[PDB]
């Protein structure tokens, strides 16, 4: 019932009790671990509402106060009559911060309590959504001094009136299948790009075309909007030693902003809740640039470095990998766009785990995602045992909307 | 029931049925995943079903399930258990059992090799001197002058838990560690405690940075005894770098033969508490973990200094840069001395092919992603993108507590 996690580099042992408050299922059993699998009514709503309000009122040190019992009877009355309920601003803010706090796959959670919440629950149309989104982008970007933000659109009602951002991130590049048989741009985005073109988009057909937003309000058909280019901060990628690096034609955007998840607070479901922070360098330099099914640039870079590509054991892939990632961090730092390296992020996350163990009795964490995709064991998180469990409020995955939308 | 795993790079989807034969528990539940936790005297009653399950598997593997030979073997084992409380494996069953413990080792990336394993039967061994001799022979056979061959030596099984054979070393070959009065460590800090035990037992320590430890060997539950492996049997590689001539002057070397000696082999309910096995190294084990862990030789600073890297900011990636050069050096050195080694690209690619074959021929392949993914350059190896299912099959290799913690000293 009390569980220990050990750090094998430092011998520090922490005790987890927070897991007992865990509610949802991991996908594992006593017979099988699914730790590396990517995706493992009024009667339902009231326990959910109650559990959330109990944790909310405890956090403000007013558990079992009149204010507490009053809010419970009020929501109870509201659910019993209207089948849903509305969160107070204070509850919404608390719920959003905590869904981030509980995000077991997020290495950047030391920042959890510094999150600007934009309440967009009064939004009714796709143009409205676009206005809210541009304002989030500009606020978060802050001319390169990035600030964490979330914008929260109206909650699910009967499920036929969902608000959704169709994009997976607010800012991503287009992907095009070619007569050649190769892919131009980002291969991850081929299908979404096609959906955009078929809905009317004027694709430039370049390597790095910022995708239009495709916004769905009130369960209506989604609409296209082009984010003002002056609000999309981009970084030209150069290397501090290799003058040729710039000729590769590489750039990335400054603002990572996940826009396809579901925020669940007190049993209420917010199907459109784009959120953003700032990058850890490896996301761009390891995953975006070097994944084989992504920009897949290792071959090109190694060739420019004139490495021996004849045998895997020369570690040419590894060598070029480091260089690419050096370039990403240098370019961002030189243009004064907030970025964190994997060393510094993982060190902060260990500090955050310790604070969470001390102040909350634990920190749910998914080792498979926390450990960076390069140089695993030379970061402290590699040697840190982590317990993975699901707490609410939460961010959840949801089916891509085109699979489900009735046109 | 069917479980699917996907590769997110290739979109190859596989179906696991083998997890249905899985017995033991993972440590995980529906409410918690303990996938990153390092560590999450039987009865006749419990023994015959374990024997039976094993023998059914063995006899199916040879296409003789339900044969007279199969039935007679079940009867003979059943009778042996009721009469003596235990039983003895036939040579053939031992070999099969040891091969399958390796096949089932979900944390091992090298399992493509599982069916090529030399099994040395040391169940007639009675003394620590006998153990030493068996172990010298395994080391010489496995080393094979650099052309490494996988082997396991199997000492007598547990009886009452009071007469255990144990090898006290965690690996047959490892370097001593020495805690200094000023708090620094000379040699391998991982082996400080074991080194102290060796010294107490009477080892004369050379007190250098790479002193091969003696074997400390326990036969039949007796107090363990010290033996020096003949140095001519211990193949070592001095580490140099193909382009950087100053690399040799760090004075690094490592041994060629990785040989785990502290695990317990379970076959059909029998427990082999001393079963040293060896294969060959994947480069990163040395270049990343042994050399670069903060709690090990910790050479990153000194290497990056000599490379004149910008060390004032982590964001220069000086650590990542020196790390790659160190690992190039290890691979170069072994290859130049014709000592078998595999790089992490080649090893992981081979593992994926092994895994897919296993799904097709066996209905699954239990695999622990946390351990399978190499400790550098994770996502440019194909295993990073491979979903895996971790579950426990027998025969198996298991951890056991260090023996100095449990041993009853006789004097
Ligand atoms: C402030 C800087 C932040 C950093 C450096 C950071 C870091 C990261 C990284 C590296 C990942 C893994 C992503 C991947 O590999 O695809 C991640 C995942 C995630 N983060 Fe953060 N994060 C930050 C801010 C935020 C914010 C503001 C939120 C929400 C309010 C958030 C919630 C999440 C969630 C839910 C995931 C899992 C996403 C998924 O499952 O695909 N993070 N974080
Ligand atoms: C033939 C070449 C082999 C290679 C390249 C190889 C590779 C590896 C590696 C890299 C690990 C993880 C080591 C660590 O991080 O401590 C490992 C673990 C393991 N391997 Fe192998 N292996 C080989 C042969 C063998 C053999 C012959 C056996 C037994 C017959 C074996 C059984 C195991 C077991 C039981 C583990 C988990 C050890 C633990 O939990 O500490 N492997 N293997
Ligand atoms: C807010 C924030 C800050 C930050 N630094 N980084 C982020 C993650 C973003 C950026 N860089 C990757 C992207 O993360 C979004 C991608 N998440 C995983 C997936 F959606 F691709 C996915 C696909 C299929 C199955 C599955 F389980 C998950 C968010
Ligand atoms: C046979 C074989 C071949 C090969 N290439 N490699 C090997 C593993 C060896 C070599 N290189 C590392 C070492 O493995 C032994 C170190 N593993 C970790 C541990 F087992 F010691 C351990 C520590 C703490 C808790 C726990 F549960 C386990 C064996
Ligand atoms: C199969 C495996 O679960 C999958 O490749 C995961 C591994 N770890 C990850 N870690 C992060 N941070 N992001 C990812 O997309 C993944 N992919
Ligand atoms: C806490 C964590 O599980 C621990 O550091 C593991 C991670 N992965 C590993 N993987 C391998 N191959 N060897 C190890 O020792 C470890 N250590
Ligand atoms: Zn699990």
């Amino acid at each position: 019932r009390f569980l220990k996690v050990k750090n094998w580099e430092t011998d520090v042992v922490l005790t987890d009790t927070l897991h007992l408050k865990s509610t949802l299922e991991t996908g594992c059993t006593e017979h099988i671990c699914m730790g590396s699998i990517m995706l493992p009514t009024k009667d339902q709503l009231f326990p959910l509402a109650k559990e959330f309000l109990d944790q909310y009122y405890s956090s403000i040190k007013r558990f079992g106060s009149k204010a507490h019992m009053d809010r419970l009877e009020e929501v109870n009355k509201e659910i019993e009559s209207t089948s849903t309920y509305q969160l107070k601003d204070t509850e919404l803010i608390y719920g959003a911060k905590h869904a981030w706090r509980n995000a077991s796959r997020c290495v950047g959670r030391i920042q959890w309590s510094k999150l600007q919440v934009f309440d967009a629950r009064d939004c009714t149309t796709a143009h409205g959504m676009f206005n809210y989104i541009c304002n989030h982008v500009k606020y978060a970007t802050n001319k390169g001094n990035l600030r964490s933000a979330i914008t929260i659109f109206p909650q699910r009602t009967d499920g036929k009136h969902d608000f959704r951002v169709w994009n997976s991130q607010l800012i991503r590049y287009a992907g095009y299948k070619q007569p050649d048989g190769s892919t131009l741009g980002d291969p991850a985005n081929v299908q979404f790009t096609e959906i955009c073109i078929q809905q009317g988009w004027k694709a430039p057909r370049g390597r790095f075309d910022v995708l239009p937003l495709l916004l769905q309000a009130n369960g209506n058909d989604p609409e296209l909007f082009q984010i003002p280019p002056e609000l999309v901060l981009e970084v030209p990628i150069r290397h501090p030693k290799f003058d040729w690096f710039k000729d590769l034609g590489l750039k990335w955007y400054g603002l990572p902003a996940v826009s396809n998840m579901l925020l669940e607070i007190g049993g209420l479901e917010f199907s459109a809740c784009p959120f953003s922070g700032w990058y850890m360098g490896t996301e761009i330099g390891v995953r975006d640039y070097c994944d084989n099914s992504r920009y897949n640039i290792l071959e090109e870079v190694a060739k420019k470095m004139d490495l021996d590509m004849r045998k895997t054991s020369s570690l040419w892939k590894d060598q070029a990998l480091v260089e690419i990632n050096i370039a990403v961090l240098y370019s961002f730092q030189s243009d004064k766009v907030t970025i964190v390296d994997h060393h510094s992020a993982t060190e902060s996350f260990i500090k955050h785990m310790e604070n969470e163990y001390r102040c909350r009795g634990g920190c749910p964490a998914d080792w498979v995602w926390i450990v960076p995709p390069m140089s695993g064991s030379i970061t402290p998180v590699f040697h840190q045992e982590m317990l993975n469990y699901r707490l609410t409020p939460s961010f959840e995955y949801q089916p891509d909307p085109w699979n489900t939308h009735v046109w």
